[PDB]
């Protein structure tokens, strides 16, 4: 009886990610690369998961939905969920708590519009916070983040007010000696990001970006995530299992290439369940409550 | 019956590449890898494009076409097809509307001097735009552009007057949270530029360069240049498949090799036309007007 | 008759590392990442050894023994070796020399509070010294380091004072024309770092590092460890070859299972015999004195 | 009748590296590596030559001759050739004339003191140059330079006074829309550098370089090396192809096994002859004059 859950969140950064985390602004060349991932992207990953009659979880944000209309529709019918993810994918921790609380408004109402239900479901652009479990929980709705890391392969119910001591040379070491304190845990339920299942860093060329990959092979790539899913797979009879992709990256011949050996590859064990982020973390809230 | 139409596209960096993109200004070695690129790297290429009876398309800086007139023959004589690329390959985004208005006009008299005809294609320098649209189409001839990104393997008019709003933290969050907005389809086709078939960004090491790369290895680019055409070939009849490279780096034997694989791979399909841009262009036109 | 003398050193960098070294301090995303490696990764890697009924050293931060307390006593408990490693894995040569004795009494008192006995070892974090040497020394106990690279896979004795003359270009070459002057040797013995022999940087993902990778391979970094054991087997008949690991990307599943096929491989070879760092300065002091 | 001169030209950088371009003047830690380099890693060399009964040219620099007299007398007692390579490794470009010239002068002297004979080869350290021309050929006994890049595998006279215009956006485009003009051809023979036939670059690990690599696989190098072999032997019946390599990067056994897999199939070829680099210049300076 081994139960793993296995799945795929899609983060449409398309135009949104290159005016918010990428540099790409003042960049015609770059924003063409954004539309792409909208209007050729999302469809070819649409076709993808349809394919392998896979769900999945699309954490749109809001510039992407009112940029792309006719591809959100798309995606909407065919039955995925929706997330948030901002919308000018802005990095939360550059907000106020007031610009960072009017983009979570304004991304809740505009996937509810477009829905019909509010989103559940979270994913901090570019993977920071601040402040945020404090809003997800109160800007009611959000049940799970993804966005932490705290743990690998198992969810986990995210602690609020964790505090630490930074070095200052200034001052003595007395000072800063001191441990990271752990605060208290609250109702919001983690299905942990990782950078070893993220197609961006590795596979994206960022021009204004010192810390550039780009050209590392879909196949490594490919290989590493596979890597990981045999050690959990052998290692564990519960896990979850989720791998964050991007039609920016994704729906790039090459790695849709990459993915279809990675699902290949996954459907060949049994235990396996595709599943969509809003399954898993209503399976956790039942698997053990608290 | 597929049609695939693929091409080699040749971006003649040489001097001009290091005097304006890539921090060579002020290095006596890094020019005499221009030089290289010019005088031995020019016609390694051509061998290369004869051995296989292959057409294509020249880019070529106007500095370049001054300072290697010897290889510029060669060329012409070759009956490849010359495009404009700037004169000492200037980003079109840091110059001046009269600057690049300038550089354009000398690119025209400079390749209708030397071919007889003006030309018809142009890439911009390291890839940028700006109003480059207006002026591709002002400046008469150009009838294609391979310098943007709105799509993969499928040719497209071009659309002036997109335009959008920037994050600006100063303000409040309404103020940019508004979609892109596209503006107005031109008669500008092109036949779109892509990193991940581009042999510079991987291959060449750039000394002033934080997101110099270098030395990835031509097999592993190989391969995901192969990958890209495989996936193409399976899910379209119709696309067009188009490289760029430079000699700077694609006249290095050990990439030379990489092409001989890439090259001998795609002439096993079916359906593959070797053909120069203008070739592209004209079948785009006619395929789908308006 | 040929003794390998093959060890793991563990690194526990957790949340002291981005505190310290990899400019996580202000990043909620990166101090969870930490969380993960003492929670998480500490158990794993003593999976890991138990398998293979191997001995360990464990350079634990400071931080790190009060941060994780019953991760502390899981790996006391398996009678693992203890040495330091600052206390919030500061650079060494970034504090006073203040500063960086009461970072270093902090750390043995907290070590012997911990086990019992003061650490014999140490390793300096992100691996620097300024006179260190004589603090080690000074700060009685310790009999080893494990942070200099004079040598690969020979240890030996630490010299003291040595200097060499800057370059100066506001003066004249005559004044920097000079050699380094070697100082004289000391009774701190050195078992060498070796950053061929180092999982973090080719292997995890830091954002605010301009020279980040994280994308390198386990199974290219894993043939190349290989490489380095069967050179020195075949070419040595006493050597130790240690490596330095962090919980922070040795305990993730892909790195997991390319130290078991690096542990496999080394179990194939007679005259290998696994240690902790300590056992490795003992013979040492004892193979050759002085 | 095939003819391929094939030789290794060995740059001690060593500590002069640390000290005059690889940022590690304040590293006691990057300045211990130095020392291996001179230490143990220029004996290992020598132990590979042997192995193969090949000679070799060694660029020292006077920093290096000076700090590791001992080692030497080694390289000299093998009968291998030694060339200049700065004193501390400055880069040429960022001394005054005198400054260079003295550093020049010194190193001449030293190489003397050493050898018996003044230097007859150079390398300028990091491949820089200013006005070596010059001063190679005024500071007497200079026959032949290994920094530049006009060109592959073949040598070739260099001329000196090259010039350019640079891009000024202050003027108008006209203003630098102009050619490089070669000036005149020298009695200095190149034998030519090369970033993809050098091993520092891509394998040693340099935190102060934002443009580090360093955990790029000896594998991968070693084949691309190859590949250019390969291809060079099969397209040319005179060529000369010069490896460069670093006692700090080459002398560790994982690349130390590449070479071995380098050298023995670059001698299952027929018309290969191992030489030193002032034979390469002898033998060019008669297959043709002028
Ligand atoms: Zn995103
Ligand atoms: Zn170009
Ligand atoms: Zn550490
Ligand atoms: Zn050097």
């Amino acid at each position: 009886a081994k139960e793993i859950l296995v799945a795929y969140g899609v983060d449409i950064d398309a135009v949104a990610g290159w005016l918010g985390s990428y540099g790409g602004e003042d960049s015609p060349d770059d924003i063409s690369r954004g539309l792409f991932a909208g209007e050729v992207g999302i469809p070819r990953l649409l076709k993808l998961f349809k394919k392998y009659h896979l769900p999945a979880t699309w954490f749109v944000p809001g510039h992407s939905i009112e940029t792309f209309p006719e591809q959100m529709k798309m995606i909407v019918d065919a039955g995925h969920e929706v997330g948030a993810h901002g919308y000018s994918h802005e990095n939360p921790i550059a907000m106020s708590t007031k610009q960072e609380e009017d983009v979570l408004l304004k991304s809740v109402e505009l996937i509810k519009d477009l829905t019909g239900k509010a989103p559940t479901g979270y994913v901090a652009p570019w993977w920071e916070f601040s402040n945020i479990t404090n809003e997800l929980l109160l800007k009611h709705g959000f049940k799970y983040d993804h966005s932490l890391m705290h743990n690998d392969f198992t969810p986990y119910y995210v602690r609020v007010g964790d505090s630490w001591s930074k070095i200052d040379y200034s001052l003595e070491a007395k000072d800063w000696m001191k441990p990271l304190i752990r605060g208290v845990e609250t109702n919001l339920v983690e299905i942990p990001a990782n950078w070893y299942l993220d197609d961006l860093p590795p596979m994206m060329f960022i021009k204004k970006s010192p810390n550039s990959f780009g050209f590392v092979s879909p196949r490594d790539i490919g290989q590493m995530w596979i890597d990981q899913f045999d050690w959990v797979y052998r290692e564990m009879d519960y896990a979850v299992f989720s791998m964050t992709i991007h039609p920016d990256v994704s729906a790039r011949p090459q790695v849709l290439l990459m993915h279809e050996k990675i699902i290949e590859h996954i459907n060949k064990h049994e235990g396996v369940r595709w599943v969509t982020f809003n399954e898993i973390a209503d399976d956790f809230l039942k698997r053990n409550p608290r």
